[PDB]
């Protein structure tokens, strides 16, 4: 019902914090007033739908007119998934077909994959931490109306890895290792750390092959794993798929420090 859609619409709203939508004055818009349209012309997609939920998250507006501007917004976003083109228009800056495309695949998936597989999905997007965002915001709010425990486990599961993901993005001390690496890429570095944390059952036999993956400088492959021990000691507990990850990861690249030592 147009009722509830609305309750949806400020749920979602809520989600997002987006500073567009409190920045907006509504009251010089001239939104007020009451039968509405497309008045707005010109205007960009993103831009009439912070206008539109500036009236909805309104103090002082009657909700019958919220219902009015909310019927508007479902017309304007299509009916079909609008709840995830809601969070894209309000979640993204530069918000192009590339972009919804993209986000529309990533919520189908998750709606059916490893840290390393998202990322890889991810990685070369504007305003890629955005993008990964509104996913997680979608996930969440499907998860208070799931009936399964088993799509409620998929989903948080989901959640958390994403969540992960945002928190690896949001790191800047790689900087030495991508220093003594050929490629000097941020990425092919970040992507060997994400396999590390997939890599649960963690080798001294594929652990020992990490700088020929990142193709680290010849001489400056045991000086990698130094940086990598520091690197692995310096992350958050939230990056990490069990307690003793931390400890075992550090156990194993001290055993490889250990090992390539001697030869
Ligand atoms: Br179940
Ligand atoms: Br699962």
């Amino acid at each position: 019902t147009i009722e509830k859609l609305l309750n949806e619409m400020q749920e979602l709203l809520t989600l997002t914090d987006s500073d567009k939508i409190k920045e907006l004055s509504l009251k010089n818009s001239g939104l007020l007033e009451d039968p509405t349209l497309a008045m707005f012309g010109n205007m960009p997609k993103g831009e009439i739908v912070a206008l539109i939920s500036s009236l909805l998250q309104s103090k002082f507006v009657k909700i019958e007119l919220k219902k009015k501007y909310a019927k508007l917004l479902l017309d304007l976003l299509g009916e079909d998934d609008w709840e995830l083109a809601l969070l894209s228009w309000l979640g993204v800056g530069e918000l192009n077909q590339e972009g919804i495309q993209k986000i529309k695949k990533l919520y189908e998936k998750a709606k059916d994959a490893s840290l390393l597989d998202w990322f890889m999905e991810i990685k070369d997007l504007p305003e890629r931490e955005k993008h990964l965002k509104v996913i997680i915001r979608a996930l969440s709010f499907d998860l208070s109306y799931m009936s399964s425990f088993e799509d409620k486990v998929r989903t948080s599961s989901i959640i958390s890895d994403l969540c992960r993901i945002i928190i690896f993005l949001s790191l800047n001390n790689y900087t030495d290792i991508i220093a003594i690496s050929i490629k000097k890429d941020k990425d092919v570095i970040l992507n060997e750390m994400l396999s590390i944390i997939e890599h649960v059952w963690l080798t001294e036999d594929w652990l020992l092959e990490s700088p020929s993956r990142v193709s680290i400088v010849e001489d400056k492959h045991v000086y990698y794993f130094h940086l990598l021990k520091e690197f692995f000691a310096s992350l958050p507990d939230a990056c990490f798929i069990d307690n003793e990850q931390r400890s075992n990861t550090l156990l194993m690249i001290g055993k490889v420090i250990d090992y390539k030592e001697d030869v």
